[PDB]
């Protein structure tokens, strides 16, 4: 019995990491085999790369970032396979979609050439996208100093967000991420726990393909 790869996306400071974390918490408690994920995975040389571009530390031609992005996620995909095949699910805070998203908000970013490098990445079974009000967003403290870290962008993003729930193809699930800690958290445990038990008797598909 494989195990689900569960998504969490959303703008800046919509509590993605926030919401992964507790998701794993509260699964592995409930006698599940859970473990998180993250993109990007800083850890690998790709994601020093990364790491260095997203802190202003270091800049990088625009492509070759988004292909950057990218290829730290097909790294990962062994051990994705690999987990989910032993039954283990996999929550993922961040993945092809904020790749896309993210690119996508810059000028001259077509979505379908920033979706390409992704197409074939294992699909996800359940994709959350945490919904709240940019300004909200923007209350949560404020402003850091890493990249991409202001409001026109996080719009630019949004709006590509939106382009991408077209697709009928993946099951997205809306989230109020407006409401306490805890009341997020608990909308979400309950729709992650029907995609194990309902979204794995499928074998894992292949993203946008
Ligand atoms: N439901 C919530 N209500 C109020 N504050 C929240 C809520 N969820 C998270 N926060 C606070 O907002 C901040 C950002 O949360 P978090 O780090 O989870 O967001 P994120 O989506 O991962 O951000 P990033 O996009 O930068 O990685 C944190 O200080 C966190 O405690
Ligand atoms: C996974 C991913 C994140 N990003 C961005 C979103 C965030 O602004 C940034 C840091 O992510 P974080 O908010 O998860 O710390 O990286 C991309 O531009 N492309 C990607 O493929
Ligand atoms: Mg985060
Ligand atoms: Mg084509």
């Amino acid at each position: 019995r494989r195990g689900a790869l569960i998504v969490l996306e959303g703008v800046d400071r919509a509590g993605k990491s926030t919401q992964s974390r507790k998701l794993v918490e509260a699964l592995c408690a409930a006698g599940h085999r859970a473990e998180l994920l993250r993109f990007p995975e800083r850890s690998t040389e790709i994601g020093k790369l990364l790491s260095s571009y997203l802190q202003k530390k270091s800049d990088v031609e625009d492509h070759s970032v988004h292909l950057l992005f990218s290829a730290n996620r097909w790294e990962q995909v062994p051990l994705i396979k690999e987990k989910l095949s032993q039954g283990v699910t996999l929550v993922v805070d961040r993945y092809a979609f904020s790749g896309v998203a993210f690119t996508g908000a810059k000028e001259n970013f077509s979505l379908d050439w920033c979706k390409q490098p992704d197409v074939g990445l294992p699909k996800p079974d359940l994709v959350l996208f945490l919904q709240l009000q940019l300004a909200d967003a923007a209350k949560r403290g404020a402003f850091g100093h890493e990249r991409y870290e202001n409001g026109a962008f996080q719009e630019r993003a949004l709006r590509c967000f939106h382009q991408l729930m077209k697709d009928t193809t993946l099951n997205w699930k809306m989230v109020d991420a407006s409401k306490s800690i805890e009341a997020v958290h608990e909308d979400i445990r309950v729709l992650s726990e029907d995609a194990i038990a309902t979204a794995t008797e499928k074998p894992l598909g292949e993203l946008w393909k």
